[PDB]
């Protein structure tokens, strides 16, 4: 296509037409069109007129609230000793030998790189509102300009429309010198302030005294959070925070496939390691600081993809994303929380024993309804859920994404969650067929399937790496002749059996109750009715046999009509999951995220005592009770189990089982383990 690279400063806009230029005679191209602000360059995107620009941290958060909802494309990588992740340290650099400490700011001259940038605003500005020191109670104690202002003595904030006192040390001619491209913009313009003598303290990133006086470094100083003075290559130890990269950003759509090729072209002809004139990241040097981190920061090493589940929102971070919107209301007035506990449910039928849930309880729980468990994840995530039961295998993608096993699920006696005198908690994980088949271990090729869901622990997680440990291959779907795994690709072999809802918007092959052959009843239900394994619970046959589920297929059901594979040998007899398992599995726990793991304990623990299996009002709700479909826990539950604090997912998973998922993991990651893994690796 031709990709329009939007830019805010004239030398910006030059340089962009250089790229025009090297590029001209290439697949995708470029234009470079220039407008006043970077607030005017996210309404030409949101409104196709230019197509892609990197924004600050605290700009990606704007750009992505409506009209515009705009998307982050790709972020800047930086040079780390640990590794060389996608984010950056905000610093307070002061001149060695001035006495004063974090706390005696007060009084002070300043010097930002803009207003309403992460290192530069946010995140000195909301951490000096968060000690005291800046004393705001929320809009309607005035704007954050104006309490600024009443704290240093003249500031240089490059952006401010309010108060004349934040453009006072400002550098420049009477328009242009408080823009946001004016000289004392940027991280080096904010460092030229304080070399200048017109700030005291410089609000910077962790590479600035190195871009703009390296050999001058032994004459500043960073001011640490613990009243400290430290050395400019100390940052690591004394910094203000470890904030998100600057990244670019675009419109949710096509275009993106190419806004994508195209720099990833230019990383590989111009970037640090070229030859060329052109450089795209850089080079670093001293020069004048108008000239400085144009259409990307000199400090870039180069661009990392982000994956497409993201949102801006989710790549800010809980942490910083809930700090931009402190700075915009009011603190006791939206904060009651601590008494209701927002469980996720996943499709309509988990949505109706919700409700009773809430219904029963005069109100203590509340429920929001997904479609898949994936977006409970990511609900929980965001701060719009607080907690959810699931599965072995989920709960490692939940761990990978941050959120913490706090409560699990104990199966065999309601009294043995009171532990001392014992601890472990497991289930078995199983292949079961017909006791008229073929099939055995071996003979397994080529058959018809039945898994619980593809992602989950005995119906997917064990049987797929073991079937991947053999085949050496992650294309289960040409192992198969056909299958019944939920949430699988919809055209595909494992799609086959499935049948979906009642059948009036169909729904097959998804990942949640409506799905008729979903979970470890649903799949029982696929071997009986359609399959030839089903990859199961070692209680699913027991639970649905010898006439305890009443439904049509489940009415006449034995369970002298099935048996075991065990890795090898035999077939063997149901009740022998002991001897001929294909694992032995950690337990279903409820996730949430690390800070909501006291409440949500102690909640639901009140909550097993009026419903649990010997509640005090069973009689009206009984939690652990579905009618053999697991909504919401799993129906074999006896009682609930606290998950020591500090517990990791990792620990909790047992290292046997956390090798399996790091070996199918190889194979087709899920949207949801990729965006999470950008996180972890951030
Ligand atoms: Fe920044
Ligand atoms: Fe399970």
């Amino acid at each position: 296509s031709v990709i329009r690279w939007c830019t805010i400063s004239s030398p910006e806009e030059k340089k962009c037409n250089n790229l025009r230029d090297l590029t001209q005679q290439e697949r995708i191209s470029l234009t470079c069109v220039q407008k006043a602000t970077y607030l005017d360059c996210i309404k030409a995107i949101a409104n196709n007129e230019a197509d892609a620009i990197s924004l600050d941290g605290g700009q990606a958060f704007e750009a992505g609230l409506a009209p515009y909802k705009l998307k982050p494309i790709a972020a800047e990588v930086y040079e780390h000793t640990e590794g060389s992740t996608t984010s950056y340290y905000a610093v307070a650099v002061v001149k060695k030998g001035t006495e004063f400490t974090v706390n005696d700011l007060q009084g002070k001259t300043s010097c930002h790189t803009g207003l309403g940038r992460s290192a530069g605003w946010n995140i000195p500005i909301g951490t000096l509102l968060h000690r005291g020191a800046i004393e705001w109670e929320g809009i309607e104690s005035g704007s954050v300009e104006q309490a600024v202002a009443k704290f240093f003595s003249a500031s240089c904030v490059p952006g401010a429309t309010i108060e004349q006192k934040l453009c006072r040390q400002c550098k420049g001619d009477p328009k242009t010198k408080c823009a946001r491209n004016a000289p004392y913009s940027g991280y080096s313009g904010a460092f030229h302030c304080l070399k200048d003598g017109k700030g005291d303290v410089a609000f910077v990133k962790h590479t600035t005294v190195n871009e703009n006086a390296p050999d001058q470094k032994d004459e500043y100083e960073l001011l640490c959070l613990d009243g400290s003075r430290q050395p400019v290559d100390n940052y690591k130890t004394c910094n203000w925070a470890r904030v998100a990269a600057h990244a670019v950003v675009a419109r949710d759509d096509n275009k993106v496939e190419d806004i994508w090729s195209f720099l990833s072209k230019a990383q590989s002809d111009f970037g640090v390691d070229t030859k060329s004139d052109f450089h795209l990241f850089g080079p670093p040097g001293k020069k004048d600081p108008v000239l400085k981190d144009l259409l990307f920061k000199d400090s870039a090493i180069m661009l990392k993809r982000v994956p497409s589940l993201m949102d801006s929102q989710l790549y800010l971070g809980f942490e910083y994303y809930s700090a931009i919107q402190s700075m915009r209301k009011d603190q006791l007035t939206p904060s009651p929380r601590e008494n209701r506990i927002q469980w996720c449910a996943v499709g309509k039928d988990e949505k109706s024993k919700c409700d009773r849930w809430s219904v029963v309880s005069n109100g203590d729980v509340e429920c929001t309804v997904v479609d898949e468990t994936k977006d409970c994840i990511i609900k929980i995530m965001k701060g719009e859920a607080d907690a959810v039961a699931l599965d072995g295998g989920l709960v490692y993608t939940a761990g990978v994404c941050g959120l913490v096993p706090v409560m699990a699920e104990r199966y065999d006696d309601e009294s043995q969650c009171s532990k001392t005198d014992e601890r472990p908690a497991s289930y078995f994980a199983v292949a079961v067929a017909r006791k008229d088949s073929n099939v055995n271990w071996n003979n397994l090729k080529g058959k018809k399937s039945c898994h619980t869901a593809v992602g989950r622990t005995a119906g997917w997680v064990i049987p797929m790496g073991l079937i991947h440990n053999r085949t050496g291959t992650c294309n289960f779907d040409e192992y198969f002749s056909e299958g019944c795994a939920p949430g699988s690709p919809p055209n595909s072999r494992l799609c086959q059996l499935c049948q979906g809802s009642g059948g009036i918007p169909p729904e097959k092959c998804v990942a949640s109750s409506h799905e008729k052959y979903f979970g470890y009843t649903g799949a029982l239900r696929c071997l009986v009715e359609k399959g030839d394994v089903a990859f199961i619970q070692h209680s699913t046959v027991e639970e649905n046999t010898g006439g305890k589920n009443k439904a049509d297929w489940a009415k006449n059901l034995q369970m002298d009509d099935f048996e075991l594979l065990c890795t090898d040998g035999r077939r063997a007899n149901v009740m022998d999951y002991r001897e001929c398992n294909l694992a032995e599995v950690p337990t279903h726990a409820v996730v949430v995220r690390p800070e909501k793991a006291n409440k949500i304990r102690d909640l639901l623990e009140r909550q097993e005592k009026r419903f649990g299996v010997n509640g005090s009002e069973k009689s009206k709700f009984m939690m652990f009770e579905s009618q053999n479909k697991d909504l919401l826990f799993k129906d074999l539950t006896k009682c609930l189990f606290k998950v020591r604090e500090g517990t990791t997912y990792k620990e909790f998973l047992g290292d046997k089982f956390y090798t399996v998922i790091s070996s199918l993991k190889t194979c087709n990651p899920s949207d949801i383990l990729q965006m999470c893994s950008f996180l972890e690796g951030k």
